[PDB]
């Protein structure tokens, strides 16, 4: 179902970022920011923002960016995109 | 022309609009909506479980599901599915 093609897509696109540097499982900067530029291009603003980016996301603070944590960014992401294109103008 | 991952997500958009629309709000899911999305959306889905599931993702007691509770159910599945893999 499209549902289910559609979280395929968020499992398959972090883990073909993820899977470059040390744990293929965890995202670090080169690829955090690897994902952020290619995936969601124009997101990145301000002096160097990814770190504040990675800084809000590692909840347990090791550095690196794991599936939940990038769930969390998805999620708002999300929402925010929902009331631009859904408003009862 | 979106990304891959922007494509994602506006399907879940999409999906939650698809069945938010048909009666009530159209920004919000009915019990009668929600059953609709589950049966339809999720291959696996066993059936009340549509009770425990508004229940459980109806925060803030309305009776209805909006965009931000809906996403509370797809961000757990995404974890979920990673998890079965
Ligand atoms: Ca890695
Ligand atoms: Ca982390
Ligand atoms: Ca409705
Ligand atoms: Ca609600």
């Amino acid at each position: 179902s499209e549902l289910e093609t559609a979280m395929e897509t968020l499992i398959n696109v972090f883990h073909a970022h993820s899977g470059k540097e040390g744990d293929k499982y965890k995202l670090s900067k080169k690829e955090l920011k690897e994902l952020l530029q290619t995936e969601l291009s124009g997101f990145l603003d301000a002096v160097d923002a990814v770190d504040k980016v990675m800084k809000e996301l590692d909840e347990n603070g090791d550095g690196e960016v794991d599936f939940q944590e990038y769930v969390v960014l998805v999620a708002a992401l999300t929402v925010a995109c929902n009331n631009f294109f859904w408003e009862n103008s």
